């Protein structure tokens, strides 16, 4: 098992940690959402399919920055949402192919009611998404850290 | 089969990730090349070179930061050149001796007409190379990520 980014990198069998750089829409407005849809960046596949069942979660799901600061969100894993910030790990999804699959995130935020001007800087960590990696095969559990940043200023109109 | 770097760090039997900073050029012109040699630096060996043969390609190479925005480039694999970022997998080169031999990867580098002061930042990160790693003796299948970090800053003048 094993994860890459688009036109990017790679984070190998046994885990690691890895950059990925989003672009952003450049202006949210109070009441409209930023979408910082990961599963068209990171995308993994299982290396022995025909008889490993990998097993893979979001552990954790942080914010920093001015995502910490300027936004409230949820995030979407395999269709179900939870709060972002997360208090807890997701249920698992299951990889069985070693065609390279999305891994289904997607960041739902919203400007908090004061925020106005520069919200996020460009160039800045956004979140840090902990992917969690086990099997039904050994006692393999690996940990692939996404640390997620934004490649644009992103305005939040007044 | 593992690699290492000069003076550097290692990646060990079984693939992974490691940091990689090299020297640039201080300033560049549209119209010149930065080349980044990586074979002064990193360096493979095959651990069972009797009875294996073990088979090495550039993967995939990945542009970051500066480099991305600011450059358009080549990459020369042993002997032959390509677009950089990569569109395809190279042809393999073959590692069968148990004495380091160098990784032949060399990036060269021209500035874009927009490019203009500081085009690469000191401490940034500017690429991803991909080693993969296989061989005629089993299923082994192993990714060694290079993460190639900037020395200095690049200035292109205006
Ligand atoms: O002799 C035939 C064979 C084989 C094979 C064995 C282990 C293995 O582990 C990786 O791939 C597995 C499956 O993706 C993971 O569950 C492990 O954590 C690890 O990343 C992959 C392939
Ligand atoms: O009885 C003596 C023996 C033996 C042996 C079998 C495998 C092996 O794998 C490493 O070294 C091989 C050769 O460098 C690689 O192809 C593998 O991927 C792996 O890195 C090394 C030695
Ligand atoms: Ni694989
Ligand atoms: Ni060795």
């Amino acid at each position: 098992f094993a994860c890459k980014t688009a036109n990017g990198t790679a984070i190998p069998i046994g885990g690691g940690s890895a950059n990925v750089y989003v672009n952003l829409a450049p202006v949210v407005n109070v009441g409209q959402n930023l979408v910082v849809d990961l599963s068209t960046q990171i995308f993994c596949h299982n290396d022995y399919p025909e008889t490993i069942t990998d097993y893979v979660t979001l552990q954790r799901g942080s914010a920093y920055g001015g995502v910490l600061s300027n936004f409230s969100g949820t995030v979407k894993y395999s269709g179900s949402s939870y709060p972002f910030p997360t208090t807890s790990e997701t249920p698992r999804v299951v990889y069985n192919s070693r065609t390279d699959k999305p891994w289904p995130v997607a960041l739902y935020l919203t400007p908090v009611s004061s925020a106005g001007g520069v919200a996020i800087k460009a160039g800045s960590l956004i979140a840090v998404l902990i992917l969690r990696q086990t099997n039904n095969y050994n006692s393999d559990d690996f940990q692939f850290v996404w640390n997620i940043y934004a490649n644009n200023d992103v305005v939040v109109p007044t």
